[PDB]
């Protein structure tokens, strides 16, 4: 520049598929399986202390991993360089991923010993059974079936309705629901999916703090904010998503507690008896999970990334991948027991102490394409306007210093002081993370160049070149 | 190449129209004839509130009008093959202003019921000397003739005298009347023009606060500073101005109060009577107009622009115009009364409630030529040293993937009645060319291709000489 | 929209009102006729006269 | 207010005058022998709400 920052773009934003050439050099990577054994309901901590002994792990929460990748320009190379390192720079493209489940078919489960529930109002049994002191019951559910996986390279955006706070312009008091304002935030590991009360916080909306389970009270519940993400052309925040979700209405119920609502008292006619009074108009549909089937598994089959939502196809502008997984369908909870004493020789429920765990597996197989971004002066100006940090990291002119001189604290040694001594010694240092809240997967040298002996690999050779297998695949008929 | 780019230099100083290419597309616009009906002296307010019922409006007061124009590029036309934004932008040029006037002949009335006044200077009816009896008579006068107009496109500066550095004793005294130092500041609507008591404050300046009429008593008097604006080197502040002005002395009068002023006793012989008593030097001229006729106007006459006085040609930079008009030749005040109960035909105040008004009419009729600015980097960068803002509005470049919008933006209210709240909407804004209130003239919805429907454009046609357009014909009348 | 005099004859027969709203023909008449004097408020500005109610 | 998806949500959408509208190169146009009109060539409607009846 000038002209001008550039032009044009904006408008029309140049794709990274017009000057970023693919190469036929392939490396292969994968993980060694991942296993995390939690307690979905709550983490089990030592209550004499504050540290976890069993974490919280669940498929009914987002499992969001921050994958850090090498860069090809760190290599000594096996000789993948035939040109000057300043006419081009190298970046990865990920062209296939399979995300495996090692968990059997069967659901996980959540619940609450005191879920806020009055009476049954699907078909009556009461108007109220209580409006004084207590009325909550032992009730469990498995939250709705959600399967989705989505892949990006910058952090995903979630939406949820946060607490818009009661206003005093229009009459809303405590004991009236607030106006609700949508407060959107990044999807991060440990966070709960939508429950079908809407996707909202429950940490400060809830004030009994015991309407719902131990798990969702203490999370933010979120719905994916597809909408802002698919409107970024580049799609660096995601360049792949899919979903399958469903839920059915188990039974209508009424919440524990009295109306806070204002009912116009002129939309009915008064009765006599039971029909004189009103129940609480705080009806809620009770939701419940769906039937699990092996034809609903979007997993253990490969998601290609040869093409992507974004201009991005896994192109490294940080050398990171974000992979978010939800699987509620193999999120088996396995039940077990240990006997408290062998002093009790009869069957007692004060003898054999039931315990639940959830075991969580994930494996990710990857095929990596080596790609290049060819740099001319004009290209370099576009990137500079785009994100300057990329140029510096690559290393590219024009840098000051010099620099110099003197220094201080001279001779001796100490020696007393003299001399100097100021002293004064440097670097706190401080501070931004940039962690933020993710299950760290380091890949740096799991990279390969054979892909005939990885299962994903074999299928990728089949798809790409129509060879090699190596001998044969399938049937026939069968 | 190039690379960079001098401005091209600010010290090469040029017409602001050496790079603005006129085109022959012409549109017309004007007003409906705006009206303001005040009370000449002050505003007649509710005395429970500060809210006006009757504003304060005269022709002896500034009429500052803020003409607003769209950017032409943003304005649609039905045929548009004269602009491409990949090559050019557009900007208005006003090439004719007609000041419609339509009011009777008459002049504003100003007065003070406690105007300081003792004797006649014009006569020797009574003495001007020491007097501990302070006379205050009800006197009224019309103020001087002021007719002027300025048409500009940036805010215009009038000068006045303020109270500058102070004295070391109390102010407005013998020998400790403070230094009065010139404060130039932007012209305000409905603040006073020059009145023949000069251009200065009176609230803090005049500590008697009772010697001069009410309309200028609480208010500043200011005169437009011509010298400064024509000594600006782009002449955007103004670029056309004209005046016709005069004072007439109604009579010199002398104020009451004792003599503080020194009378040397080496300039007159001693005797008795007069030659031993001090004399007042407390004279004030009384301002009045000399003659007023509606053929003594400078108004009602078309002003054809084609190369402004300034380094402008009459270009609407920012697509605004700042018109400050004074007219006193017409500035009639009309008196009315309301009878509540006639019960004697001879005046009573339990009958006839006297009222005073002043009604003020102005119409502004316009013909605007469209002109273009080519997008050349040397011109752009030079414009950037002059003012970057026109450029930023046009907008160039990234927006890395894209920030601000899209993103995708925005959420989401769209108010109901709950709504989402809390709100407290975002703040009030001030326009960058607005510091003081003006009489706003929006023009953004009235543009006509044809100029034959309006007498100002026909007159422009005939003067233009396309195609070729009579001109005149005789008679007229006769 | 391609339009000629014959085609227009038909356009009005279907919906009078469409041509009349577009009014790139026609006429309803342009206007004209007066704009003035003067409405509303009346008065403005300064004024706030009466308010006017 | 009673606003829900269980009662008809009828939106009046009012669109630019196409006839006089911002364009980049037009000089064919004759008001008498041609007119312009918008035709909308797609709509998507985002329902940003989660499941829940």
């Amino acid at each position: 520049a000038t002209v001008y920052l550039p032009p044009v773009p904006v408008s029309k934003v140049v794709s990274t598929d017009e000057y970023v050439a693919r190469t036929n050099i392939y490396y292969h990577a994968g993980t060694s399986r991942l296993l995390a054994v939690g307690h979905p309901y709550f983490p089990i901590k030592k209550p004499n202390n504050n540290k976890i002994l069993v974490p919280k792990v669940s498929g009914l929460q987002y499992r969001v991993f921050r994958i850090h990748l090498p860069d090809p320009n760190k290599f000594g190379f096996p000789d993948t360089s035939f040109y000057n390192p300043d006419t081009q720079r190298l970046v990865w493209a990920c062209v296939g991923v399979e995300v495996g489940r090692g968990q059997p078919l069967g659901v996980g489960i959540s619940g609450h010993p005191l879920l806020n529930k009055l009476d049954d109002t699907e078909n009556a049994s009461a108007y109220a059974a209580n409006a004084g002191v207590d009325n909550r019951e032992c009730i469990s559910m498995d939250y709705k079936q959600t399967q989705l996986c989505l892949i990006g390279c910058k952090p995903p955006i979630g939406e949820h309705w946060g607490k818009g706070s009661p206003c005093t312009q229009v009459a809303v008091q405590p004991g009236d629901c607030p106006p609700l304002e949508l407060i959107n935030t990044v999807i991060q590991d440990g966070d709960m999916v939508d429950t079908g009360f809407g996707a909202m916080d429950f940490t400060t909306l809830q004030a009994n703090k015991s309407e719902v389970p131990l798990d969702i009270c203490t999370s933010i519940c979120k719905y994916p904010d597809y909408i802002k993400m698919v409107s970024e052309p580049y799609g660096d925040s995601l360049f792949f998503y899919l979903r399958r979700e469903q839920m059915f209405v188990r039974h209508l119920f009424n919440r524990a507690g009295t109306v806070g609502e204002n009912v116009p008292d002129d939309l009915y006619i008064k009765g006599s008896g039971s029909t004189a009074n009103l129940a609480s108009s705080n009806y809620f549909p009770t939701p419940s999970g769906s039937m699990v089937t092996s034809d609903a598994q979007i997993f253990n089959k490969p998601y290609w990334l040869q093409r992507a939502q974004g201009h991005n196809n896994g192109i490294c502008w940080g050398n990171q991948l974000f992979v978010t997984v939800v699987d509620t369908t193999r999120s088996t909870n396995m039940s077990l027991c240990a006997a408290i004493s062998t002093s009790e020789t009869t069957y007692k429920n004060t003898n054999f102490k039931e315990y639940l765990r959830h075991g969580e597996e994930y494996d990710l197989q990857f095929i990596f394409q080596l790609c290049k971004i060819t740099l001319t002066a004009d290209v370099m100006t576009y990137i500079h306007s785009m994100n300057s940090t990329i140029l510096e990291d690559w290393n590219f002119g024009l840098q000051p210093p010099p620099g110099g001189t003197l220094e201080d604290t001279y001779r001796f040694v100490t020696s007393q002081a003299i001399a100097c001594q100021k002293h004064t010694p440097p670097a706190p240092k401080e501070d931004p993370l940039k962690k933020y809240t993710f299950w760290e997967v380091n890949l740096k040298e799991k990279f390969s160049a054979d892909l005939d002996q990885f299962p994903l690999g074999r299928k990728f050779l089949l798809q790409l070149g129509l060879k090699a297998k190596p001998k044969f695949t399938l049937g026939k008929r069968k």
